[PDB]
């Protein structure tokens, strides 16, 4: 048909997450898919975090919550069964991200519930006592393709992330909701909302396909698959080594916060690594990658930081402001 419908059968983040990692950059442009899933208790990070600063790993273990590290940037998500999550994609031009936010609407209509979008992520009920968040997602777009992935709010522990992650003082210094939806639909089941929104794609696309249940213990129909699921859930990868460096300057910005771990000798950077929780960290991984072997004083760590510029314009603000910080902590 022009449809796939995967529907996982697993709580294995690192398979969930290695599905999505092959919708995206595996599969054929071509059709139209559905990805339905959802995970055990598992902290979610983005690919620029430090989790040996960032999350409490002892008690991690102690109450065995996994970790996993996906692949775009942003901060710490919690992830558990009362979490009901989606990916669609589509070839371009015939998609945009309207289409995959009205299934989800229209799903929700179908179950009883009034929703509506809010901002460019977001989707909420509207309340007596005001708008309630039910579902976050987020959008990305490739030369080929529109891909659209969130989260539903059926039953999920909302307390829980904050007893997995260590106080940051910069991020308390600085400054700058949510239902789930037991709490109007007491009986739903994470095989309802899924039942719900596979009939609002079927819906709009005018066509039915049966559904590729899928889980570890036997590849999928998506190329590469095998390497993909190997790299996504390898310890080097979720996790990886602490920094071990000599220095640290770390600060929180409004777009996020940075801590950059460094070795000096010979008046020089030897060796320099960058963390972060902002949703685009392309342009400290590349500032990282420019104070490598950098003379250590202002004048050169900005010429390093603002060489990068006509690269980012989007991001000319953060290297203004990264820039500026690194001249004033030097000294």
């Amino acid at each position: 048909s022009t449809l796939r419908l995967l529907i996982s059968d697993s709580y294995d983040p690192w398979f969930n997450l290695a599905v999505e990692e092959c919708i995206f950059r595996q599969m054929p442009a071509t059709q139209r898919v559905l990805f339905l899933w959802r995970n055990a208790d598992t902290v979610v990070i983005g690919r620029a975090q430090n989790p040996w600063k960032e999350c409490n790993t002892r008690r991690m273990e102690e109450d065995n919550v996994r970790l996993a590290r996906r692949s775009s940037g942003g901060g710490a998500v919690f992830h558990d069964l009362g979490n009901t999550c989606f990916t669609f994609m589509a070839g371009k031009p015939e998609y945009d991200k309207t289409i995959s936010t009205s299934i989800v609407l229209n799903a929700l209509n179908a179950l009883g519930v009034s929703a509506e979008a809010s901002g460019r992520n977001d989707l909420v009920v509207k309340t007596v006592e005001g708008d309630r968040k039910v579902s976050g997602s987020a959008y990305r777009e490739t030369k080929d393709r529109g891909f659209h992935h969130g989260t539903l709010l059926l039953n999920a522990d909302l307390s829980r992330l904050a007893n997995y992650l260590n106080p940051d003082k910069k991020k308390l210094a600085a400054k700058g909701r949510v239902t789930n939806l037991t709490e109007l639909l007491p009986g739903i089941t994470h095989e309802q909302v899924c039942e719900a929104i596979t009939e609002a794609f079927f819906a709009h696309y005018g066509e039915r396909v049966e559904a590729e249940i899928i889980s570890p213990n036997k590849t999928p129909d998506l190329p590469n698959f095998a390497e993909t699921f190997a790299r996504q859930s390898s310890w080097e990868w979720n996790f990886g080594q602490a920094p071990a460096f000599s220095h640290l300057l770390d600060e929180r910005f409004t777009w996020g916060g940075v801590e950059l771990h460094f070795d000096v000798e010979k008046g020089h950077i030897t060796r320099a690594q960058v963390f972060t929780d902002s949703l685009n960290p392309a342009p400290l991984e590349a500032l990282a990658g420019r104070l490598q072997g950098c003379l250590y004083r202002a004048d050169m760590l900005q010429q390093e930081c603002e060489a990068l510029l006509v690269d980012f314009p989007e991001q000319e603000k953060e290297l203004r402001e990264l820039s500026a910080w690194m001249a004033g902590a030097v000294r």
